[PDB]
């Protein structure tokens, strides 16, 4: 009766800061209750913990108070059979929001909306008598998104909040032998949810793992580890304090024993009752027990030496009562001196923010998508990850344990959509509920040796409950530091000047939380704190350039210890079309409101984790090797701290334009810290011309746990020569024709012929045979299709006229018209030679004037020459070169440059100088939000079908114009055009990417000089 | 329905940490909805604050579920008509408890007994048709213990804990037009009740105000203020920030000003929007302004310069929506480089602690009594008091503020009865609960300028929940130090070292949490704040020995600075007997269990105010005026710190043995920490002989605040000379005579005749004409009816064998039994002479030995000259000395010696010799516990009746025994014995108090000689 609906929902619990659980029991490490030692100590399963994990029954409803009665009774006619974990919005019953600061709900704390969908999830199950006769059994959400109430048997049970922690009930008295059902009755919006605005799709359910753990009566309540060190880690105290719960009988004893492998290393045993704490004792029901091990092989991302703790819970006969265990890294992290240090030597940080995010399954997280995950990261030289912005998937920790990488581990804690952003977080009526986000996090995940920071949050502002809440950790774990960003990044929340998209040299000066120049901000008078970005390096669609600056500050200076860049993948999630095709979708496409469109995507890698090309610059600019080149002499230094160069060669070699002339391969002797020289063979060196180029790669010979063998780790290549040509062409045996008519000029030659237009003034046609090439004349182009960067947050609606993309709008760019200013033929000796000049304007404004010269000569080449003239005062043009519309459509395409991958110009030290040959396919970019892409830098030669083209230019080539690009929303509705699209460019502005809000082009890499020049030689094999 | 007892009494919120309160509003300053600035101004009344005090009907029961659901809609037929605030237990219902430690309740957190104690008050009132219309009313508790839910008109409103601050409920929507009927449900125990384990009576119900309040729609919902300074305080800055609740429109306005009387002394006005406080903005809906204020007057506890600060929250067109306001004081509170400071220079705490207790009323305050206390602490030389241990009623911080005295405000968090005392405040779970009990306190008292520190809560030892506590504190203000003594007294919650009876130079070390001597505390290694003791020199009865070692410590060392006395009133309780006569009541005395009898009596006066003897002592070691004899000048030292010498007149004067021979007058003219010289009149010089004494007063000639004109305020004593008599007596015209017997020898000589028992060997009667004088023969004693000191936490049950009673039972000083060695007479030339030798002996060991003379001369007068041999190995005597019984029953009584009033040897200096003559009823102090008292050291000369006793000893008389009294339990049960009871010491040991619970009388004060030597005269007049 006061287990009715109508009861229980009275209270409103969900609109109630002040009530965040109801019944729950107390946060703790990881328990599976073992029975045996054995398993415990080989992480094998416990028959004490079952999984609640399948098929569920589950109705949705509209609000809470349509929930009827019955069900508490008994299952509904029209319940459907899901499937647990899952997010019902990935079900159909409502649509996910994608919404980042704005509240997905209407802000009137706490209250949250009447129309406040439900989800009532049932489960039918047995329970097995034995559980019953003595123990605890109990019942665990790991996750449940946002609220709920729980029933058993038809009785309530409790309430919880919290969407990314666990909730744990004791269902021992409710339970009955064999059949058993469960009532779990969740809340989307609750007023856990004004804590929970996180810039990722908004979703609800049963989202992580349901288990029940069966206890002893007296039992294992809690235990903590912890490690210390000697001067020179040559020898370490393994601290830990258990406690117990039940009754405390004097034949109660406790064994910690540390394994490492086979290999018992040290044990301990004691019972109960620890020492003197104040005047009024200890405690009874503890016990603390110090192992001492003598050289212990110490854990670290490089090396993640680990060993197994076993505790054991027994009777001093030698019976177990029962048994828990976890892994156990020994580690050291301090901040000394300004220096972040880990075992005594100062960290560098490579990493990534990375969210729990699967395209498919939408925030219910597997182990085989933990595992991807982490080993690509590894591949590719990152060293932790920050969990943005909540504690994460149990087992994450564990993995990272074990594979090796620094976490940063988050308190579910973000209020973003608050005015002012503290609102909340200074008012002491949110203090508990924050309080709790705060210390289960910490309880939990204490003991994993890969957690080397706490954080309290993110973006919700600088309160007094953030003080508080910093000083408990600090208090309850001295081991680790914390952070907080919010403020200003440099708070008295924070050990670390955390900030996120600070730049490298300006300051960008906000009122009240500016953000300087991170060189700048180390040196800001009484501040001594090392720096470390929480979030860099905006990751969204085509960007990352500028990233090598970031990378050499780092190298730079001691106090920049790194950072996290923000983000590992993509937040797009899959829909299916009219005929069951999949393609990806984002904000607002699941008529989503309010949305931020592409703004959930921003990762590094695409949702179904294939690689964005900016993953390479990356991997290259965090690779742990570094060199340099004197003489022939090869400089290697090595970026590990603990690590000897063991599974390490290097290739090297030579090759002149493309061609290779020497090769050697040699194995890397350096240890962490340290340098090795390696001399070179005498390089040949041949009287033709062109470059030559030394390219050195470290390989990865043996296999490891995340590479496989052979795995590239490291390179870099420099330009060791140039022979210059000074040879003039072998004079013509023919001599072209020109035949004037008033409407063109045309040469032939051969086969071949050309034509000009003279009312347009540039080459409308060309054939070779009988087969014309082009489907569109080859013209001048200054613009390009938008990226992500260029356009930012500028809307239809509300205009960011600051925006590069507003600007060029603006200004005519986009829609500037040509003006023949002259068009003449002139009769070589041995060519002819075409002269043109356009100008382009806009509203009489002369935007740009074009100046060229074609010759053609009895090769049948010809050569392009091109001025540019940009007025001073016009926005920067995005690019500056040519394009046109070929009819051929080839399988390859074969150059000469940068490459294999996409490059831009703030965005092209991963890429090396090269002949490189790839399908076409390979030469567009799948950027979910269509925009330029693909371009190639440094190029030199480039082959199309029977085009050649040659020169010093960067190009891109596909199917698609970049009108197209620029007016598709989606990838999957571009379509292919008729030929093939080139684009080459004497010139190219870069991508940018510091933030993706607000102009991050650093001025080196804005096309800024008002005359550019450029030549060309077009051609035929 | 769901407003059922049933429904609501359901979820057992008391016995629920996680549940503090349930729509409660949040906290704030004191407010009263002026609806006229004037009234604001003046603090007149305001009309929207009305009190519901008075009468209520009130019913018991034994448990919760015990309500009949009736009691939600209507009255009780059995209901009694009580009066509210009030504590039931004051009424009859229940008794209440006297527990120090020891929870009153069974330790099961958070459980709470079945059988708990529910008051059931209701209260019917009519409401105006007015308040409805617009506005919101509220209603509000300001102390409710321990728990309680709420009904309005049958419908439930909410919950709430924590027994020392308000509870606010909008009752806004629940209010019918005219009658109105509250149904309160007050919980005895709750799991708050955890978190309440203080030192006192443990009571509960409605025991502090009810009201109703009228605000507006649109108001002020917070204010605070703020008060900057400039280097030398020429210059102020008053700041005050002010939140808003409604809504916001343009036309509103803020106008703060300052006044001082009549004279406005600044003026603010602005609109709502605050400055830009991060990436999202600012406040909206609050302001804050700043008036500047040149040359303003300084508040302190020895001037409480006030100004009045007035809030008006109108339009702009000049309307006023509300007014609210609040005194401010000018000053600033700082710790700097190790010492504590008020306004720039370095505070002395006088101080006192002191508990909401009226022996009639039990823990309900009244402004009469708060009043009492203040006065007499001002009047007493006390400059602060520490609110021990909770939050006080709000009129409290008013009257310091107006009278001036520094209070300490103290968190109502105590948990001194867990194991270990950290239990509840190291979890976690525990946070939040005990967080609202800071925050709210702090949101309340902040504006008060008498609060010049925070503390955290007492014995609670020494949690993480205190470190995020007093983060949080230092965060929102930092005008103010925080203190906390729990866990050793100098953890890292605490800004200054603050111990409680640490002794002055010896050192209690005990695990843990030892308690150094405090001149050695401030010096170990990496120590640097200030020292001041949360309680020290326990006053419990027969106490304050030693209590010039302190003041002499804080004097020479700086970061000595003061400390808060324990305490202020005996925590004892009026009880009626079979004739409706009033008594004294304490621990167990209401049958209470389980109880620390009189544990609970402690304090500086008695519960009806008046002053125990140790008042004085404090007095004067506390005085403002500090002096120096060099010749015939005096130096006077004043230590005021502002304020100058201006209303102070010093007394001189001399005198021979209690004769006059000159007196003088003379102003002050000493500025705060200055110096005055005085020189007095060539002072007379008699030839007879005596003590020739100068004594000075330093008097109020006009009156205060809190002082009567002639007030007297300091005073000390000296020594000027001796002329020593020479002069041997006239040659006796008589001679006595001595009749022998077997039983005896007897002495005659005139009226007068001495006998003394041959067989026992004492004085046993004598005669003055046909009249005895003895009931008792003199004898030697050394015992005392043990002080509340002497016996410490010793029970019959649980005997504390260190306790000196203890030792001194043990050894057999109560029951030795004398031994006559020998006993002769002797006749002399002109006198006779009687000698005589006892041994007292226990178990054939001899204590003591005592050896006379007695010589009876012509003159009529005897002269006993005795000689004392203590064994070294027994332990020392509390005292050594004769007493006997006299027959007569005087009057007065006239001595020549320390005075006037109750004097020991550690606790004398208060005293003046002179010539006392007082009324016998004054020689007894009535230490509602029974002990040995009255003493008065240094006499020369004692007279009562007939008798004149002349030598140097100490002495007390009464009508009972020692044995009388040391049988007695309460001193209402004392009867007067036959005559007069006549103790007079050779010597007497000190009365120790560092501590009640250990021993306390410094070695000085012990009598651990060996040998004792003392004469008397005893004669007629
Ligand atoms: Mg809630
Ligand atoms: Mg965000
Ligand atoms: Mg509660
Ligand atoms: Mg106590």
């Amino acid at each position: 009766i006061t287990d009715s609906l109508a009861v229980v929902l009275q209270r409103r619990d969900w609109e109630n800061p002040g009530v965040t659980q109801l019944n729950r029991l107390a946060a703790h490490p990881p328990f599976a209750s073992w029975r045996n030692s054995e398993e415990a100590r080989t992480d094998r399963p416990s028959q004490q913990l079952r999984s609640l994990n399948g098929e569920w029954r589950f109705a949705w409803f509209p609000a809470p108070e349509a929930v009827p009665e019955s069900w508490l009774e008994c299952d509904l006619p029209e319940a459907d059979t899901v499937v647990v974990p899952s997010n019902w919005q990935m079900h159909g019953y409502d649509a996910p929001i994608y919404t980042n600061v704005t509240y997905p709900i209407t802000v009137n704390p706490p209250f949250v909306p009447t129309e406040n969908p439900t989800g009532c999830y049932s489960l039918t199950f047995n329970v097995d008598e034995s559980w019953l006769q003595e123990g605890q059994t109990r019942i665990i959400f790991d996750g449940v998104n946002s609220a709920f109430h729980l029933w058993c048997n038809g009785r309530w049970v409790g309430y919880g909040q919290d969407s990314r922690l666990p909730s744990e009930f004791d269902l021992s008295a409710f339970l009955r032998a064999g059949e058993n059902r469960l009532a779990v009755m969740v809340l989307r919006w609750s007023d856990g949810s004004y804590l929970e605005d996180q810039d990722m799709w908004r979703m609800s359910g049963i989202f992580r793992d349901v288990s029940l753990l069966h206890k002893p009566t007296t039992q294992i309540s809690d235990f903590h580890v912890a490690t210390r060190f000697n001067d020179d880690f040559s020898r370490a105290v393994l601290e830990a304090e258990v406690q117990m719960c039940g009754e405390l009988r004097d034949y109660l004893r406790v064994t910690v024993s540390l394994w490492q492998g086979e290999t018992q290393v040290a044990s301990g045993t004691a019972p109960f009752g620890g020492e003197i704490i104040d005047e009024r004792g200890g405690y009874a029901d503890r016990v603390t027990l110090r192992l001492n091990v003598e050289n212990p092989k110490l854990w670290s991302a490089e090396i993640p030496n680990l060993y197994r703790a076993v505790v054991e819970l027994h009777t001093a006969d030698g019976t177990l009562i029962e048994a828990e265990a976890c892994d156990v890294g020994f580690r050291e992290v301090r901040i000394e001196n300004g220096l972040l240090l880990l075992n005594g030597k100062p960290l560098l940080i490579r990493g990534v923010n990375r969210h729990e995010h699967h395209p498919l399954h939408g925030q219910v997280m597997d182990e085989q998508t933990m595992v991807q995950d982490i080993l690509l990261m590894k591949q590719n030289n990152f060293n932790a990850v920050r969990c943005s912005h909540y504690p994460n998937h149990p087992l994450w920790y564990t993995l990272c344990d074990r594979y090796g990488l620094y976490v940063v581990d988050e308190a579910n804690i973000e209020t973003h959509g608050m005015v002012p952003m503290n609102r909340l977080t200074d008012d002491p009526r949110w203090l508990p509920a924050m309080s709790e986000r705060v210390t289960r996090m910490v309880q939990r995940d204490r003991n994993h040796p890969s957690v080397i920071i706490w954080s309290l949050g993110n973006e919700s502002g600088h309160g007094a409950n953030h003080d508080a809440l910093y000083r408990w950790i600090k208090s309850v774990d001295p081991s680790r530091p914390v952070q907080y960003e919010g403020g200003g990044a440099d708070t008295t929340a924070t050990d670390i000047i955390c900030p996120m998209y600070a730049r490298v040299d300006e300051d960008q000066p906000f009122p009240a939380v500016p953000k300087w120049s991170i060189k700048k901000w180390l040196s800001l008078p009484g501040e001594t704190r090392p720096l470390i970005l929480c979030e860099y390096a905006h990751a969204m669609g085509n960007s990352l350039g500028g990233f090598a600056k970031y990378w050499q500050a780092f190298r730079q200076y001691p106090r920049l210890q790194g950072g996290f860049v923000w983000d590992w993948v993509d937040q797009s999630l899959i829909k299916y079309d009219e005929n069951g095709n999949p393609w990806s979708a984002y904000g607002g496409d699941f008529g989503d409101t309010p949305n931020d469109r592409q703004f959930c995507m921003n990762g590094l890698v695409f949702a179904d984790r294939t690689p964005h090309p900016a993953l390479t610059e990356a991997k290259h600019q965090q690779q742990f090797f570094q060199f340099r080149l004197s003489g022939q002499t090869i400089e290697v230094t090595s970026e590990y701290l603990f690590r000897h160069s063991d599974n390490e060669l290097l290739h090297w070699m030579v090759a002149l334009d493309g061609k290779p002339l020497a090769s050697g391969e040699v194995p890397l002797d350096v240890a962490p810290q340290g340098k090795q020289l390696i001399e070179l063979p005498e390089l040949p060196q041949p009287e033709s011309a062109g470059q030559l180029w030394l390219t050195v790669r470290v390989v990865q010979p043996n296999a490891t746990a995340w590479s496989e063998a052979g795995h590239i780790s490291a390179w870099q290549q420099w330009r060791l020569a140039e022979n210059l040509s000074v040879t003039l062409p072998a004079a013509s045996h023919a001599i072209p024709h020109l035949t004037t008519s008033e409407m063109d000029f045309c040469i032939e030659l051969g086969n071949k012929r050309w034509q000009f237009n003279r009312q347009s003034g540039f080459l409308s046609q060309m054939w070779i045979g009988d087969k014309k090439q082009l489907l569109t004349p080859l013209r001048d182009q200054f613009t390009r299709a938008p990226l992500d960067n260029d356009i930012g947050v500028s809307e239809a609606t509300r205009i960011d006229p600051n925006a590069w993309v507003e600007r060029w709008k603006a200004a005519g760019h986009y829609q500037a018209e040509a003006a023949l200013l002259q068009c003449t033929a002139d009769t070589l000796a041995d060519a002819v030679l075409i002269t043109t000049a356009h100008a382009w304007q806009h509203q009489g404004k002369t935007l740009f004037i074009s100046r060229k010269t074609y010759r053609i000569d009895g090769s049948g080449q010809m050569a392009i020459t091109v001025d540019v003239e940009v007025a001073s005062d016009t926005p920067h043009p995005a690019r500056i070169g040519l394009n046109c519309q070929l009819a051929q459509v080839a399988e390859r395409v074969n150059w000469l440059g940068l490459g294999p991958q996409e490059n831009y110009p703030d965005r092209l030290t991963a890429a090396c100088f090269d002949r490189w040959d790839l399908p076409l396919s390979d030469m567009y970019t799948p950027y979910v939000f269509p925009s330029e892409n693909g371009l190639r830098c440094g190029t030199r030669e480039l082959n199309y079908g029977p085009h050649q083209w040659r020169g010093d230019f960067q190009f891109n080539i596909s199917r698609y114009s970049q009108q197209q690009l620029m007016e598709t929303s989606h990838r999957h509705l571009l379509h292919a055009e008729e030929g093939t699209w080139l684009n080459i460019d004497g010139f190219h502005m870069g991508i940018g990417g510091d933030d993706s809000w607000s102009p991050s082009v650093s001025a080196e890499f804005q096309l800024s000089a008002g005359r550019y020049h450029y030549q060309l030689v077009w051609c035929q094999k």
